[PDB]
């Protein structure tokens, strides 16, 4: 058996593919590896790979040559798959050259199953044009836009989610170490992985919520969705496991997701777009939404996402509804719709505004995210999340945080506790970001602090989404659901959310869970916060409200006024909880809550 991989083939791209890859493949002894690459190769290692890797063969050419397609056997290749130039200055130029290798590939043999990056959602929806492309059949397209931004959305609802996420699909070896530290359950939580598996016709019959409690206590398998086909994500007492219904795991091995298988024994007014999936208003004029520092001033924002755009009119647009779009998902209510806040360069933010202006309580202050009073106006200190993003031509970024760090307010406070999260480029300056971790240019991301407590986010997290999609496309189909508040065909066509009115069948759209964090300083879990079990929680949360936690957030140094957090995934039923612990946790839309 053989896969094809072509695109943007460099020294860095081969080997942060084959280190995914290998890492995930079970049988890798009878797979071949074959690059295909246009430039004559010098052999940028080309000859070490030969050596390190006797199943990992080059060719020079071109996908869009028949002839090449032919010289490595695309017509008996597992799969064809599409590596992106993700730092292009012209995403729709690289977007269109892999639609057109799309095309030539297809032409060739239609059956080939073919997994490509895209940099834009517009740019996805193309792919539906061309016959041959079968996403039922395991054609795949990995949006860098509307996932990295998704991430990050759902990451302003419970901070250290997009850490989650990136670590369930991170293909390396787990790491022991021996002292009770932050790294210690910090590294525990990342062995997890998802995995999909049927469930046993034993389960036929008993609800979603009865399941996975016995998943939870019997099999110490965390069980998060089923498909019957669409994706329903922790459904309520009502939804009844059918013959033939796959599950969603989490867990740290494959062996043990065998155990699910074998176990035994208003009305006049259009609010939302017409499938009501997301919340809706009327074209607003750009100028209706900008404000000057002294009007944003005036009003008082808190809860909200302050998001601050490095940028200029030239720049590459990032495709911000991306960003927007999850947090305007209708299984939010009106009310708790967080504001969103975009601070840089209004010329820039103009061009994004043809996509963004049909959801409501969105602001634009012009200005630039180094400038305090810009900050100030939008009240810095009292927002739910700044998130930092460069559009593309990690200084600038990183400048920015310090710069916010470092601001006083009001007992006058500084904003080192303010939540932040950071896009960066390059991986390597994730160093700069924190002052009071250890540092190592050799490190992997995942292991850093700023990435363990969810700050920061990188692009380069979602290259092993490609190994991972090719052996399980499944996964892809849930984190999608999952980071964008779910899904198409519409904005396909249209390239825009049309409007429309309410029915009974569009409002029960808005019935699908949402994301969120769960505190213990008080409540009714205040009790199992101060040094209960975690288990008892988990089964508590689910019982009695369908509420379906996956981790803790806990405080790193859990006397200290440091309040950053880190992300522990999936921790097991006997883990010991503290007040101060917020959790991870997936909630039943309200429809009566007031
Ligand atoms: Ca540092």
């Amino acid at each position: 058996k053989h896969i094809v991989v072509c695109g943007h083939i460099t020294l860095e791209s081969v080997s942060n593919f084959l280190k995914d890859f290998l890492h995930k493949d079970r049988d890798d002894v009878n797979v071949e590896i074959v690059f295909l690459h246009n430039i004559s190769p010098n052999l940028e290692l080309e000859a070490p790979f030969k050596r390190h890797f006797t199943q990992v063969e080059f060719y020079q050419g071109s996908v869009l040559n028949p002839h090449d397609l032919a010289r490595v056997k695309i017509e008996s290749a597992d799969a064809c798959l599409i590596l992106a130039n993700k730092y292009c200055a012209d995403p729709d130029a690289e977007d269109a050259s892999n639609i057109m290798r799309v095309i030539s590939i297809k032409n060739y043999h239609p059956k080939i199953r073919i997994i490509t990056q895209m940099l834009q959602y517009h740019n996805k929806a193309h792919l539906l044009n061309i016959p041959s492309w079968n996403w039922k059949e395991g054609d795949d397209a990995i949006c860098l836009a509307e996932l990295k931004l998704g991430f990050i959305a759902q990451s302003c609802l419970a901070q250290g989610l997009s850490t989650m996420l990136a670590n369930l699909f991170s293909m390396r070896s787990f790491i022991k170490i021996e002292e009770d530290t932050w790294q210690k359950y910090y590294l525990e939580g990342v062995s997890n992985e998802m995995y999909t598996e049927y469930l046993s016709s034993a389960f036929v019959g008993l609800s979603f919520p009865t399941v996975c409690e016995l998943c939870f206590v019997k099999l110490k398998l965390l069980m998060i969705a089923i498909e019957y086909s669409r994706i329903l994500i922790n459904p309520g007492n009502h939804l009844k496991i059918q013959e033939g219904t796959l599950g969603f795991f989490i867990a740290s091995d494959a062996k043990e997701v065998k155990r699910a298988f074998f176990y035994c024994k208003d009305s006049n007014v259009k609010k939302y777009d017409s499938t009501g999936m997301f919340h809706w208003c009327a074209p607003k004029e750009i100028e209706k939404v900008i404000l000057t520092r002294s009007e944003a001033a005036m009003t008082v924002l808190s809860g909200h996402v302050v998001v601050c755009i490095f940028g200029d009119v030239s720049s590459a647009l990032i495709g911000l509804r991306n960003l927007v779009m999850p947090l305007r998902a209708s299984n939010f209510h009106y009310h708790e719709l967080k504001h969103i806040v975009f601070v840089g360069s209004i010329e820039y933010l103009k061009r994004e505004w043809e996509t963004l202006h049909n959801f409501p309580k969105v602001s634009i202050l012009p200005g630039t995210p180094l400038s305090r009073a810009d900050l100030r106006a939008v009240n810095i200190n009292l927002c739910d999340m700044c998130v930092i993003l460069s559009a593309n031509q990690d200084k600038e970024c990183i400048l920015a945080s310090l710069n916010i760090k470092s601001m006083q307010f009001d007992s006058i406070t500084t904003g080192v506790n303010i939540p932040i999260i950071t896009e960066l480029v390059n991986d390597t300056n994730v160093q700069f970001l924190d002052q009071d971790d250890d540092d190592d240019p050799d490190t992997e991301l995942y292991l850093t602090q700023p990435f363990a407590c969810g700050t920061a986010f990188a692009v380069s997290v979602l290259d092993s989404l490609m190994s991972a999609t090719y052996f399980n496309d499944n996964i892809l189909t849930l984190i999608r659901t999952l980071v964008t508040g779910g899904a198409e065909a519409l904005i396909a066509e249209e390239n825009a959310l049309r409007g429309g009115y309410s029915t009974p069948q569009t409002l029960a759209n808005r019935d699908r869970c949402r994301v969120a964090q769960l505190a213990l300083l008080d409540g009714p879990f205040a009790d199992l916060g101060d040094g209960g079990c975690y288990g008892d929680l988990f089964c508590k949360a689910l019982k009695t409200y369908n509420m379906l936690c996956f981790g803790i957030y806990r405080l790193r140094d859990a006397p200290s006024q440091c309040t950053k957090r880190y992300v522990i995934t999936n921790p097991p039923y006997e883990f010991e909880l503290v007040p101060t612990d917020l959790i991870f946790c997936l909630m039943q839309f309200d429809s009566n809550s007031l």
